[PDB]
């Protein structure tokens, strides 16, 4: 166990040892790709899941065998017979928290700020999209108000989710035998726009909340084939929400979860191995936050984004279409890396802590993801800054650290991740820039992945709340809607089962815990910095527990006790 | 990648490097115990399953989710409604090979010699046990012969399986909620005696003659059943199969492959340098062995695990059987070498009649295992000769001498049958030890592990517990009677779950290690072993065209390099 040091501070003997270790690491951590996604060529045994991990994962899979044994769902591509059958899918599993209230408009809307994908909603500035022709009359009928849209917008009261990033998907296909013949079917794609309003009054008892106003299921308006639905539209409104939720779930899995936690971490894990000695302070800082990350990304390669895997079976598009969405989300992230730092990302959507009205109040006061993620972001930043200050007291030490400079060059290179938004001026020159990079990597690996991964079961294991594909077209607005209509839009039995299977496996345990690495730092000064980070997380836990006593609903996913140390499941 | 060498031949500097490695290995491979069974304290990450292993094991578990989705079995402690329902448990899985023919007496008997547990049957010498009062009249009625029992025994025609090792099990209990009421029930244990005869006519094969379901005879409450007893005979075979299945899992499989290997794996780490030739030889045959034994600890022999759920006895009773089986093996280690084990049961290749033909001519486990035993023996002799030429190099190898001391010690495995004269002194003795270890880890484990699905995933052929008492020999047997003896739905499902996971894939392959030997001479000896395995594969393929049913489990292409599943 070596005291960490910068390579230029070491003797020539010690530097030879560092280069030896790096050369060996480069041989063990080679770069590869699947479908243009950067991944590892072969996983080192040191990077495999632990025994303890495997025991927990297996308990999960065996719990699914038991639940399936106790369930009445069948291995068929028929719809369920009754909508109530979706409630019977959990005889031996926890009931998903959304299950009993998912029909409520407020429960729908609050998933934008506290559900699995709190990453889409943005404040409307200036005007709605021209292809989303909501009228004053619609707004006024739904809000029971004489205020106009322009007035609401001028007050910062309107919010939108625009799923146009899904507009080019080729719809996925599926097929099966029924009575000795092959039936071939296609999923139905949608790319909705959803308008929300902040309602300060709430419902008399004055916890304010977001409320949904209008849904246009596809991007190009048409009064007949693509009208705007509102809550006045009865069962047609319920169906419009289903399509919007399906769209949110596709954006969730491809963009917010797979692309922008799991797969954008892969180049950082590999660059750390390919350029940093084992006793490099940055490697020692970052490796606890990479535990099991290569391995879980290899399972995603094998089981999630493979032909016949979960993405192929469950999502709206063809596998090829889903992979294209994933790769475009990676590219935009890497190209703009520092603009995806949490405060900047939120501010770009108009929903950051600085987005306030004339009285200093946030235009979106009820946003548990933002509130709790900012606590964790700020605590990690203090932890990282205090840690790196033990090793870099002056910027020349950044510039003369040949390993660190190689780590940056690897990341920005085309073959190393193409992280062209990583640094300014073509080179890492300051300590504060490195603090921001390492803060963002640790934030993504622990907190961000916890926020998008662990709500999956509560909101997406109950299939009707967020089905990963829709299986019939939106009915015409004047058509009558039966239970059969809804059951034909929702997934068939075998695919509903498959989606529960996925969601349970992704949420069943916590592989590790934020701030609690498997081995202590050798440097007692760094162990003290870590102990203070652990104290701060305890303070943050109690603050969130207090906030949750007053929130409309508790938001538990960013409690530090529930945040892993690494992206690992 | 350093040339292997004996420690006494190394420099002082090399010797201190060897000793540092051994000290680190002792720290990473510490000894521990669960319920008196020797295991590792903490599994080193280097000893974990590989990614590729995990991917295959996960395919197997997901296949069970899919199969269960497509099945109609329920999560209940009720019996199945019809016996035919046991045949509908495999909508998306391979059909177990025994399923169609399991009622046939010949198919029942041939599981003694080609089934999951080919380790029990033995030739009757002198007389039957006194607590098994088979009479001439019974024998003559079953065999439709005038030969007496004593004449048949004198000709070496009779064979027996005696499950007396189960006679003291406390019966397992189970409970469930049924209408806000907690129901508690007990399994029924049995310790049968089964008489077999070799019947030359056909073609020639073993035939079952008589079953007594428990050890103490009584003409009314524990009678001798024969093939003349109709459905009662069918039920007696169920109890005999259940007993074979319990002896299989506790003794032949868990004890005498998985758990007796654990001390050898730990001794190798605790006493041999990484470049010790014996460590280099053995470690390919230990791949994933510590890890699979840790899953056995956690999932198989834990409270609420598979053994607790499925086996006839309480968990404490099954663990006692396991531990007794380990101790007899270790106390008599060299006597469990394949040729000597077969000979002690009267069924070895030397057990021949006046005309030179075996008393038990049809014995695929024996014939194919002997081929692999002999090939491994040549491999380890030719390999070890590269490094030991005279016994003084055996005696002056301090690491090897420590390896033996560790194994025979009370805290390293207590392998008191390992060595003669208190000490390992010859190359041939070490050849015998390493041959047996490699044989157990590959071939023996293959022969007891991979038939589990074909013979035990079809629950009526070999249920791991019985759930009602043997009916009175005079009662009418209904379909419901049999369904109450066989496992309830939930426990049948749990037995299929287990047997599928134990058989889904081959983690590695006999003779094909992950890394080449650095020593080119050792590479050549390994290549010769691979060639011999190819010859054996073709010889077994030829035998399988003349056997009544193929025995595929010891084809070298189906034998792993290590006990790993
Ligand atoms: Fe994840
Ligand atoms: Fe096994």
């Amino acid at each position: 166990m070596v005291q960490p040091s910068l390579p230029q501070d070491d003797t020539p003997d010690q530097q030879e040892q560092r280069n030896r270790a790096i050369a060996q690491q480069r041989e063990a951590y080679q770069y590869s790709e699947t479908a243009g996604i950067l991944l590892i060529k072969t996983l080192p045994q040191s990077e495999m899941f632990s025994l303890k991990y495997l025991i927990e994962r297996d308990k999960g899979l065996v719990s699914l065998i038991a639940n399936t044994l106790a369930s009445n769902i069948e291995n068929i591509f028929d719809p369920f017979d009754k909508l109530e059958d979706f409630e019977e899918m959990f005889p031996l599993l926890p009931k998903p928290l959304v299950m009993n209230t998912f029909r409520n408009d407020r429960v729908f809307a609050r998933q934008r700020i506290a559900g699995p994908n709190p990453m889409v909603i943005e404040r409307v500035v200036d005007k709605l999209p021209d292809n989303f022709p909501v009228t004053d009359a619609m707004f006024q009928k739904i809000m029971f108000t004489k205020k106009t849209l322009a007035e609401a917008i001028a007050q910062g009261k309107l919010f939108i989710t625009n799923y146009k990033g899904l507009a080019e998907l080729s719809p996925g296909r599926y097929e099966y035998q029924k009575n000795g013949t092959l039936v071939q079917k296609t999923k139905t794609i949608a790319a909705p726009l959803v308008l929300y309003a902040w309602k300060p009054e709430g419902f008399g008892d004055y916890r304010g909340s977001l409320a949904p106003i209008a849904i246009q299921i596809n991007q190009q308006p048409d009064p007949i084939t693509n009208p705007i639905y509102t809550p006045r539209d009865g069962k047609h409104w319920f169906i419009a929400k289903i399509f919007a939720q399906m769209a949110d779930g596709n954006c969730h899995e491809a963009i917010s979860h797979l692309a922008r936690t799991h797969l954008i971490l892969e180049p950082f894990v590999l660059a750390t191995a390919n350029e940093l000695a084992p006793n490099h302070p940055l490697s020692v800082l970052l490796k606890p936050h990479f535990q099991f990350t290569l391995a879980i990304n290899e399972l995603a390669r094998e089981q999630l984004i493979s032909a016949g895997g979960y993405a192929d079976d469950l999502l709206a598009g063809t596998l090829e279409a889903s992979i294209a969405v994933i790769k475009a989300a990676i590219k935009e992230y890497m190209d703009n890396f520092t603009e995806f730092a949490l405060p900047r990302e939120l501010a770009r959507r108009g929903v950051g802590i600085g987005d306030v009205d004339q009285r200093g109040e946030n235009f979106l006061p009820d946003y548990p993801y933002r509130d709790d993620a900012m606590l964790l972001w700020n605590a990690i930043e203090v932890y990282v800054r205090d840690y790196l200050s033990l090793y870099y007291q002056s910027p020349v030490q950044i510039r003369q650290d040949t390993e660190l400079q190689n780590w940056v060059r690897r990341l920005v290179s085309p073959e190393g991740g193409r992280v062209t938004g990583l640094v300014s001026n073509g080179e890492l020159n300051t300590i504060e820039a490195l603090v921001a990079i390492a803060t963002q990597v640790i934030f993504v690996s622990g907190p961000q992945h916890a926020a998008v991964n662990y709500p999956q079961y509560d909101y997406m294991a109950f299939i009707p709340n967020m089905p990963l594909a829709t299986y019939a077209t939106p009915p015409n607005k004047e058509s009558n809607i039966s239970e059969a209509t809804i059951l034909n839009i929702l997934p068939p039995q075998k695919l509903a089962a498959r989606q529960l299977e996925l969601m349970r496996t992704l949420c069943v345990f916590y592989p590790n815990r934020l701030g609690y690495p498997d081995t202590e730092f050798v440097d007692v000064r760094a162990q003290q910095v870590l102990h203070q980070f652990q104290e701060r997380l305890q303070e943050i836990e109690q603050r969130i527990v207090l906030c949750n006593e007053k929130r409309l609903e508790p938001y538990t996913y960013l409690l530090p006790s529930n945040v892993p140390n690494s992206t690992s499941i």
